[PDB]
């Protein structure tokens, strides 16, 4: 019962309180919806970094290049976080947003078979170049808010070209979030090295009845701000409207 002039106001407002511009598309069925303080976003290309996770997963599982109870070692040297210097699943690595296991994974998978199951998937702009661990972080690969909704409703519904076992595998990773019988799947994402940086949060909700509600937010992150706001903001967006 609320105007959807409200909803509109209600989550630009998330996005203005934050002190950043940004951008949540959700899709129902076939239709795209975009919400934020900064619509324009919504078919502008950034980096997916760790977005890329999800890819980067399904095409190693895909290719027996890992199992999902693999454990990738430490090497011992220092790690940007000291929640990265131990050893870990795939599943564990996506929930910590660990580079260097996705990185090792990139690497057994090599840049050849990277740039083709890149290209077969049809994922953003498709170019890799000639860099197979850092391509997805700084160029010269680039997808925008609505290509990764469209991504994340592909993978919701199995649909992209891979063994359903491998999605499922993949989608078990993703659980973020229960909040009164919805789950959401989801990865985020952060642009480090990259000017401006760029904030993902790409997945869908899972309601209470199989009903899958994808979405994906996309915002600039500003000096000093926490990752969390990305979760945050997505999760009063999907309240407001009645999502979860
Ligand atoms: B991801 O979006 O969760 C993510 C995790 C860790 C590190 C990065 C990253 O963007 N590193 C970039 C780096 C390369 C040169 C300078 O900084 C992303």
């Amino acid at each position: 019962h609320i105007s959807s002039q409200q909803h509109e106001k209600a989550i630009k407002s998330y996005f203005d309180e934050a002190q950043t511009q940004g951008v949540i598309i959700i899709k129902e069925g076939k239709n795209l919806s975009t919400y934020g303080n900064a619509l324009a976003r919504a078919n502008k290309e950034y980096v997916p970094a760790s977005t890329f996770k999800m890819l980067n997963a399904l095409i190693g599982l895909e290719n027996h290049k890992a199992t999902t109870n693999e454990i990738f070692k430490w090497d011992g040297k220092k790690r940007t976080y000291p929640a990265w210097e131990k050893d870990m699943t795939l599943g564990e690595a996506m929930a910590l947003s660990a580079v260097p296991v996705y990185q090792e994974l990139a690497r057994r998978t090599g840049l050849e078979l990277m740039q083709k199951e890149v290209k077969r998937v049809n994922f953003g702009n498709t170019n890799i170049g000639t860099q197979v661990d850092n391509f997805w972080l700084v160029g010269p690969l680039k997808i925008t808010p609505v290509q990764e909704v469209n991504f994340a409703d592909d993978l919701a519904h199995n649909r992209l070209p891979f063994k359903l076992e491998t999605q499922e595998e993949v989608k078990k990773m993703l659980l973020i979030k229960e909040v009164n019988g919805s789950k959401i799947y989801a990865k985020s994402g952060w642009g480090m090295g990259v000017t401006p940086q760029v904030g993902w949060l790409t997945g869908w909700v899972e309601q209470a009845n199989g009903k899958k509600i994808p979405f994906s937010l996309n915002l600039e992150m500003k000096e000093g701000m926490s990752g969390s706001i990305r979760n945050e903001i997505t999760y009063k967006s999907l309240e407001n409207l009645g999502i979860i």
